[PDB]
């Protein structure tokens, strides 16, 4: 709760990966603030760089504590901690793409630590995405609902592509506390991602995320 998450609070997040066999590692810190649904990450890749794929399929992989949610909405992410929760995430692009994501979320030491595992398979080497034709995301709305004894996201996501248009992704996420803690009901989460900077080559980029539930009923 508020004594443990704090108004403004740091992350350190590594990353291990594979795409299309394209093995990587990725180094990061990041800020914000978790009731305000605000964070900034700066992230380094620290190994395979230059990445020959679109950073952007990597973008949403880099933290759902820092979610605002109405105070009749359980934060069950939130109340995960200290222990904190894992996710696994599965995105199917409208191509044949394919990225799974499995991500331990824990706190140590006042702050966030992220291990996030990435394999992105079957991309086709002339789709935006291996041609590096991609310009970020559009805002989402992840539809958030109990099952299993876990939180479920689904997400419509959508790419912006440089010479116009979109390129479509389907995500589902399953969020599970190492706890047993109380779930919410369905709702949404407004999500707004933006690369902020980045170098030439994106072996250095700093993103902001900002998110927000919101009520379904």
């Amino acid at each position: 709760n508020m004594a443990i998450i704090k108004e403004f609070m740091r992350f350190k997040v590594h990353m291990e990966g594979s795409v299309n066999g394209h093995e990587f590692e990725i180094e990061g810190e990041g800020e914000g603030r978790p009731y305000e649904g605000t964070q900034t990450a700066k992230l380094k890749v620290t190994k395979g760089g230059p990445l020959p794929f679109a950073w952007d399929i990597l973008s949403p992989q880099f933290s759902k504590a820092y979610v605002k949610h109405p105070a009749d909405i359980p934060d069950y992410l939130k109340l995960s901690f200290p222990e904190g929760f894992k996710w696994e995430r599965v995105m199917n692009f409208e191509d044949g793409g394919v990225v799974t994501v499995t991500q331990d979320s824990s706190l140590q030491d006042g702050e966030f630590i992220y291990k996030v595992k990435l394999r992105g398979t079957n991309f086709p080497s002339d789709g935006p995405v291996m041609q590096k034709k991609t310009m970020g995301w559009e805002a989402s709305s992840e539809r958030m609902y109990p099952e299993d004894g876990a939180l479920k996201g689904e997400i419509k996501q959508r790419l912006k592509l440089k010479d116009g248009g979109h390129y479509d992704a389907e995500v589902k996420t399953t969020y599970k506390a190492k706890k047993p803690v109380q779930l919410p009901g369905a709702y949404n989460v407004n999500i707004k991602l933006d690369i902020t900077s980045h170098n030439e080559d994106y072996t250095i980029v700093e993103q902001y995320e900002r998110a927000e539930g919101r009520h379904s009923t």
